[PDB]
């Protein structure tokens, strides 16, 4: 288990996540889902020049879990997954610039929905989540976990849990409060009115 302290900007943006009044969390679903959507987008292309990166899985989709007994929401794809670096280096050095162009956005009258547009969505997590951890399996890596609680750090090693082929799962342990978004009406209403065209079959799966 290391522990990595977090570039100054998204230790930041996490604060202001965690601390800006803003009742409008539900979109923390529609950025997380079209993280997953990039990311099976990167694998498919991929396979088109080497159709042997499906070895690891064939099909792409996203699975949608909510676990009362844990208080977890989970988003999984079967997408591209991340690498050791991206998880301590990489997705930091692409997010600083993303991180400074939203909070100057957000100065200028802009709100916290409009996060995806500057890439980094994923920590939108936080409106809902108390604590986030990340599974994920790139093709030729290790399967990884990544986990954070925001409080400026994060932790990786590598996950001896079950193996899960090539991909991503993001694991919302949910804030006491909301635990609205284990509700299957309350997931069903935010994916049609936020997520309706999303190009890969999402299943929302029942308790
Ligand atoms: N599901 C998924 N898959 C990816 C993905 C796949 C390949 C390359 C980059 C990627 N970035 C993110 C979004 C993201 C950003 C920061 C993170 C994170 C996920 O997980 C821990 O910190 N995601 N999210």
């Amino acid at each position: 288990v290391e522990t990595f302290a977090f570039q100054a900007e998204i230790a930041q943006l996490m604060s202001l996540i965690i601390n800006t009044f803003y009742s409008n969390k539900e979109i923390f679903l529609r950025e997380l889902i079209s993280n997953s959507s990039d990311a099976l987008d990167k694998i498919r292309y991929e396979s088109l020049t080497d159709p042997s990166k499906l070895d690891s899985g064939k099909e792409l989709h996203i699975n949608l879990i909510p676990n009362k007994q844990d208080r977890t929401l989970t988003i999984v794809d079967t997408g591209i997954g991340m690498t050791k670096a991206d998880l301590i280096n990489n997705l930091g050095t692409i997010a600083k610039s993303g991180t400074k162009a939203f909070m100057e956005a957000l100065q200028a009258g802009a709100d916290i929905s409009m996060i995806g547009q500057f890439g980094v969505g994923f920590y939108s997590a936080y409106l809902v989540a108390e604590k986030v951890t990340v599974i994920t399996k790139h093709n030729d890596d290790e399967q990884y976990a990544w986990e954070s609680s925001a409080g400026g750090s994060f932790t990786v090693r590598t996950d001896t849990g079950e193996p899960m082929g090539r991909g991503t799962k993001v694991i919302l342990h949910l804030k006491e409060d909301q635990t609205e978004y284990l509700e299957e009406r309350r997931i069903k209403e935010i994916v049609k009115k936020h997520s309706q065209f999303i190009g890969y079959p999402i299943t929302l799966f029942v308790e």
